[PDB]
DNA sequence: AGATTGTTTATTGAGA
DNA sequence: TCTCAATAAACAATCT
């Protein structure tokens, strides 16, 4: 049987940037983004398909997120994201 | 191909 | 009314 959790009080600026403050790296691909949020809010459980969307818009258009590349020889799926030095 | 990652554009909704 | 956040979606690049 299924249960409802609340949104927690953050926006998805304030959400990828805690997860990537959070990190040893201080980076964190998309996929360890979903990851952490999901572990930590279980309201985000569901609808991983909208919620995602709007993750994924809101690193690309965003200037506060920055896309950092795998090393050539540590290649992988996708590119880490950090914060925008600003 | 098949799915994930990334970008971009347009719309919609909410709150001040 | 107007900005900004979130949603929806089209389409490309890059992984599996
Ligand atoms: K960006």
């Amino acid at each position: 049987r299924s249960y409802t959790h609340a949104k927690p009080p953050y926006s998805y600026i304030s959400l990828i940037t805690m997860a990537i403050q959070q990190s040893p790296n201080k980076m964190l691909t998309l996929s360890e983004i979903y990851q952490w949020i999901m572990d930590l809010f279980p309201f985000y459980r569901q609808n991983q398909q909208r919620w995602q969307n709007s993750i994924r818009h809101s690193l690309s258009f965003n200037d506060c997120f920055l896309k950092v590349p795998r090393s050539p020889d540590k290649p992988g799926k996708g590119s880490f994201w950090t914060l925008h030095p600003d």
